[PDB]
């Protein structure tokens, strides 16, 4: 083709291309090496990537995210129930089927998590174009191991919508393995755990390899933790201090309450390289700006109970392995999650002082394998 790898993050998604015996994680019109897994739909355009995110704060109930939550589930399915909950997009049953209807050019529509999916899938076929100069239409497209043939199906139709041909669909803590070289045989089989903690979900996989060949022995974690729920311990601890500061609560405008979120989550970026991260907020609630500061210290204090809980779906990985943490031949990081200095330090701690691989970006590592195996079924 080349053919890509893509991976089809809930959160954010990549696209890489192995040329020259090397992968390339290519960066979109903005710069930007992953691209937000969000649709908008507005009286005039529909908005795909950082153009949909960008204005999540103001269009809420039109812009949708977390379609890989639905996509090759039922309706009455109690996860399906219970995620609607929690979203400001509204969730319509047809025949069993779970659609996200929206609004659009002043029309109702709905779409199902496969279609809404394509657009993503679409964006990245684009970026990878853009980068190439070139169609693309092969494709490697991941899954967490953990999905099932329906859930496999549909985000295999999501490429096919997209107008690519999904070559195969691997599991992504499989294709970090093979972005580490971790498939080439060296004789006897070796235990690899992957570390997967990304924007809204915690994976952590125990893979055995021999002759080429991936078993997953384990699996564990938790779907609802992520990156995002360290912004919303950040979010939470600066309401506290407007409202100390200014007597006055933002919390219920959803704006403010946005716009604070935004910059949490870029001062918590920030504080994975920089012990200091400043927030500056113009005109943040009633015109009242909002500058301050938080340290690495007092970030790692607020989501404390959250980092040191990712070790316990590690033990249970373990156990369910049958395998003594010595066993592990590699621990590989991947989410960008890990990039965060105290996540790296509870794990190799629990591991006894054991290296991580961490050497590719850990947002970008299901990416690259993908796309190895991409150029290898081309
Ligand atoms: N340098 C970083 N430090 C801390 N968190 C980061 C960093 N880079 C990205 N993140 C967080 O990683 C999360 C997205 O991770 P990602 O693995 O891309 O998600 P997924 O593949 O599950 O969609 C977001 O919560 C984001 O804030
Ligand atoms: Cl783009
Ligand atoms: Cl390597
Ligand atoms: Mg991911
Ligand atoms: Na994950």
């Amino acid at each position: 083709g080349p053919a890509v790898g893509i991976d089809l993050g809930t959160t954010y998604s990549k696209v890489g291309v192995f040329q020259h015996g090397k992968v390339e994680i290519i960066a979109n019109d903005q710069g930007n090496r992953t691209t937000p897994s969000y649709v908008a739909f507005t009286d005039t355009e529909r908005l795909i990537g950082d153009a949909a995110k960008n204005q999540v704060a103001m269009n809420p109930t039109n812009t949708v995210f977390d379609a890989k939550r639905l996509i090759g589930r039922r309706f009455d399915d109690a996860v399906v129930q219970s995620d609607m909950k929690h979203w400001p997009f509204m969730v319509v049953n047809d025949a069993g089927r779970p659609k996200v209807q929206v609004e659009y050019k002043g029309e109702t529509k709905s779409f199902y998590p496969e279609e809404v999916s394509s657009m993503v899938l679409t964006k990245m076929k684009e970026i990878a174009e853009a980068y190439l100069g070139k169609t693309v239409t092969n494709a490697v497209v991941t899954v967490p191991a953990y999905f099932n043939d329906s859930q496999r199906q549909a985000t295999k139709d999501a490429g096919t919508i997209a107008g690519l041909n999904v070559l195969r669909i691997i599991n992504e803590p499989t294709a970090a393995a093979i972005a580490y070289g971790l498939d080439k045989k060296v004789g006897a089989e070796r235990n690899v755990l992957i570390f997967d903690l990304g924007g809204g979900t915690f994976d952590v996989s125990i893979l055995t390899i021999e002759d080429g060949i991936f078993e997953v022995k384990s699996t564990a974690g938790d779907t609802h933790l992520g990156g995002e729920d360290f912004d919303n311990r950040m979010v939470n601890h600066f309401i506290a201090e407007f409202k100390r500061k200014h007597k006055k609560d933002i919390s219920e405008n959803k704006r403010a309450v946005r716009r604070l979120r935004t910059a949490c989550e870029r001062a918590k970026r920030t504080l994975s390289s920089s012990t200091q991260a400043s927030i500056e907020i113009d005109s943040l609630y009633e015109g009242i700006d909002f500058y301050t500061s938080i340290t690495r210290a007092r970030f790692e204090e607020l989501n404390a109970d959250l980092f040191r809980g990712t070790l316990d779906p590690v033990e249970k990985a373990l156990r369910d392995a049958k395998l003594d943490k010595s066993q592990i031949h590699d621990i590989v990081l991947v989410g960008g999650s890990t990039r965060i200095p105290k996540i790296q330090k509870l794990l190799q701690d629990f591991f006894n002082g054991k290296e991580l691989n961490k050497s590719i970006n850990p947002d970008e590592a299901v990416a690259y394998g993908a796309a190895v195996q991409a150029a290898i079924l081309s």
